[PDB]
DNA sequence: GGGGGCATGCAGATCCCACAGGCGCG
DNA sequence: CCGCGCCTGTGGGATCTGCATGCCCC
């Protein structure tokens, strides 16, 4: 199984990947992760991350998807090593943040001591979604749930390109006119994201040189998009950007099929009956893929 | 002998993905 | 007239995240 470079492997972590800890009424369970579930189609994602970190589980969650689990305590710590070596860079950054201060209470046994189930209780409250109703319950003294916000650049193109593979997206559109008959083709490059990582995703625009954000109204959606549309842009920066910096999984498949529409764009074929024909049958071939 | 962590799951909540159509512009 | 692509708008499921517990080892 080939390994994933290590910049690529943290993008990919900060689109799909999940820092857990439960603390759960056995006295009481503490169990650290990280965990990754995807659909099957792209299991060879979560094997290669498996053969790259050499920690961790795959199993199946349903008939449909399955899922890599880090969880060994000694495993922990080859996460948490590369991490540092290649950190976040999502607001996620902040709940791994969380995660190694939880690593290091367990890791001196404090956990085992009152105050350390208590210490453990207030790292959880600022982690993801924070406390449960019964854990408030338990700890009313808990109370602060604000950490600091993640404030990082786009480090570089494998980590783009492993983000890409998690939360972006390739595709192709037909749109029959309206107005005459003629089909048209439009390349499309999409990543979406809460509104969280706004600042992140509008230094796209800056760092591709192309694109826009699109936003809806502050009541309808908590997720914004980045998107690029002009072909120009999609052929010239968006292609080698990621011929450069190599996809992962089946974004990877759909990065080759979607060149291969631009390429016959840039030979002006998609105007051409033969043209339109072979777009729409590498377009049936992404449909089956995904 | 038993406390704690492992092994191996199952389930709930939402943030994505992969698009759609109106229409102004050059 | 035309093709392009800016811009508004979205269904639904693949994600993210949480919840469980019997077994085993030192
Ligand atoms: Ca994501
Ligand atoms: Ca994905
Ligand atoms: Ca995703
Ligand atoms: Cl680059
Ligand atoms: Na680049």
């Amino acid at each position: 199984r080939e390994s994933i470079n290590p910049w690529t492997l943290t993008g990919f972590a900060d689109a799909e990947g999940s820092f857990g800890l439960s603390i759960l009424n056995r006295r009481y369970h503490t169990r650290l992760s990280f965990t990754i579930m995807l659909h099957n189609k792209d299991k060879s994602i979560l094997e290669n991350i498996q053969s790259t970190w050499k920690v961790g589980s795959i199993l199946n969650n349903g008939d449909h998807y399955v899922s890599l689990v880090v969880y060994r305590f000694e495993d922990l710590k080859v996460i948490i090593d590369h991490f540092e070596k290649y950190p976040l860079i999502t607001q996620k950054l902040g709940d791994y943040k969380l995660f190694k201060q939880a690593f290091s209470v367990m890791e001196n046994k404090e956990h085992l001591k009152e105050n350390g189930i208590k210490e453990l209780v207030r790292i959880k409250a600022k982690m993801n979604w924070g406390l449960n109703d019964e854990l408030k319950k338990a700890f009313p003294e808990v109370i602060s749930r604000e950490r600091p916000l993640i404030n990082k650049n786009i480090p570089n193109g494998k980590w783009l390109a492993g983000f890409t593979s998690g939360d972006g997206s390739f595709f192709v559109r037909l749109r029959k006119s309206n107005v005459n008959a003629r089909v048209r083709v439009q390349l499309v490059f999409e990543i979406s994201q809460h509104i969280r990582d706004k600042n992140l995703m509008n230094s796209l625009i800056t760092y591709l040189g192309c694109g826009h954000i699109y936003e809806g109204n502050k009541s309808e959606r908590s997720w914004l998009q980045f998107r690029v549309e002009k072909f120009s842009d999609i052929n010239d920066k968006i292609i080698p950007v990621f011929q450069e910096n190599t996809l992962i999984g089946m974004k990877l498949e759909d990065f080759e099929d979607w060149c291969k529409v631009a390429k016959l764009i840039e030979e002006k074929k998609h105007l051409t009956e033969s043209g339109l024909d072979e777009i729409k049958k590498i377009k049936l071939n992404m449909n089956k893929r995904r």
